[PDB]
């Protein structure tokens, strides 16, 4: 779990849920 924010990476890093 990331929590969004800025620092929050995109794609399958924290934002997107790489299935």
């Amino acid at each position: 779990a990331c929590g969004x924010g800025x620092g929050c990476a995109k794609x399958c890093a924290a934002s997107c849920a790489a299935s």
